[PDB]
């Protein structure tokens, strides 16, 4: 499952792990950002037990996007071992995110 996590909390679960992880950056003041709610919740259950999934709020955690090279936008990052390999900027459908992770994160 996915949830709303915090900069000091997510690293203790993701960055300390060897599993592939997915971040989604969002804020409640933008439309496609808050509308990712049912998107993340579908795909989070497609990858369960073999992939880690979190969403990161850019109004509550303004340093977390900035250190991954982001401002305050709907963008997702796919990586492993706590170290970036690929990002996806702009909003995308749950169907497109699954069809991508089917090789990227599941291997």
């Amino acid at each position: 499952m996915a949830a709303q996590i915090t900069d000091a909390t997510f690293e203790a679960s993701v960055l300390k792990s060897a599993i592939p992880v997915l971040i989604d950056f969002w804020a409640p003041w933008c439309g496609p950002c808050r509308a990712m709610g049912p998107v993340i919740d579908e795909l989070a259950a497609e990858y369960e037990g073999k992939v880690l999934i979190v969403k990161m709020n850019v109004d509550d955690n303004p340093a977390t996007p900035s250190k991954y090279g982001i401002r305050a936008i709907p963008t997702l990052i796919l990586f492993k071992n706590g170290e970036v390999v690929e990002q996806v900027t702009g909003a995308v459908s749950k169907s497109s995110i699954k069809d991508m992770i089917a090789q990227k994160a599941l291997g």
